[PDB]
């Protein structure tokens, strides 16, 4: 039931911090809490300089990786060093609000399905679509099955691993790592997930974060 | 010329425009931040036939609120609104629910009235990655493509004529009715998305309240 987790961390939003700890230390230590959670690998860019002096650099249970090019080659870089492992749990620096109680059902996955899935939050407000490269709605976008993609996004390392290769030889557009399993034609499972979980973005987003955080 | 009429839709247990946050009502907060603005020179309320929440509020007695009686859906609600709307060439059509308006974000709103014979609605893009769910199912289809998407919100600032007729002919057809911006889309019209700030939210859900007040503070 052993579980590694992947931060592809690669002036970054997840170097700064809310109270105690940067962002980044928030998202590490919520997934550390889960008792299947062994280790956490963290790819770094190797120009990134404010990871080393951080107490996570020492930390036991974290390894770190050179972060590639893009999301995806980190990510892959950190599955090949989840060491034996069979699921993966890939998070988000900068995703400091993750709570237990949804780590925990997302989790729940190694045991009811064979693809994984991911945190999300349906949609709320009415959507629109622009006209193409206008300023205008061109008509409103249908919500009922619509969600909100968070992290962490969890799945079978092989999986993960055979989707990310194809995808990223193949030069397609990845977002997150449900998208390369997409791809491939896997369709990985929605587990609901707190609206709270955001990811640090922009200068408001850290008020929202800590505001979230205290709660 | 440049007067404004703003009508506000509230109807449709305790309903959530009547949950409060300090000294005011959802209602309130979000009525205030429409009279604020120099050109809204009027607010209409629409309430429902059986409610004694609202005469308990100030706003049963401010000498810029009209009240009119609610409807079956928002659609006709807002139709009644237009005829209590005076002399207003435009109108602005608010969520009851959504306190959080800044005043930087209508006056971008309002300025359409200078540059559109359609009008235009408050928005947000969509930053976040979006999936598309198997239909009845709880997997996921596709990524849908965030290019171009954008939340919806309100103000709804609309020509009075151009938003009485779309409405009218919506309802009269049968139209899917969701917000005032798509009895203009099913009627062919196109009216523009104005960005304004993500932190204008509906408070419906419980957790919901708290977050206003934080947006509010600010
Ligand atoms: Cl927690
Ligand atoms: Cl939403
Ligand atoms: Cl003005
Ligand atoms: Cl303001
Ligand atoms: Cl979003």
């Amino acid at each position: 039931l052993d579980v590694c987790a992947v931060v592809p961390a690669a002036c970054p939003k997840q170097y700064l911090s809310i109270g105690n700890q940067t962002i980044l230390e928030h998202s590490v230590h919520a997934l550390l809490a889960h008792p299947r959670v062994k280790r956490v690998v963290i790819a770094i860019s190797p120009g990134d300089s404010r990871f080393a002096q951080l107490p996570l650099a020492n930390h036991p249970q974290i390894t770190v990786v050179d972060g590639g090019d893009e999301r995806a080659d980190s990510v892959l870089t950190g599955l090949k060093a989840a060491g034996d492992a069979q699921w993966v749990l890939v998070h988000d620096a900068a995703r400091p609000c993750l709570h237990q109680d949804d780590l925990a059902r997302l989790l729940a996955l190694s045991e009811t399905s064979r693809t994984g899935g991911i945190l999300a939050a349906p949609v709320r407000d009415t959507m629109k679509r622009a006209e193409p490269g206008k300023n205008a709605i061109a008509h409103t976008v249908d919500r009922n099955g619509l969600w909100h993609a968070l992290t962490p996004q969890f799945f079978p390392r092989e999986l993960l691993h055979d989707c990310l290769t194809r995808a990223l030889n193949e030069g397609a557009t990845i977002t997150d790592e449900a998208s390369a399993l997409e791809y491939c034609g896997f369709h990985p499972q929605l587990v609901e997930g707190r609206a709270d979980n955001i990811k640090v973005t922009r200068p408001e987003d850290l008020a929202l974060a800590e505001f979230y955080l205290t709660r």
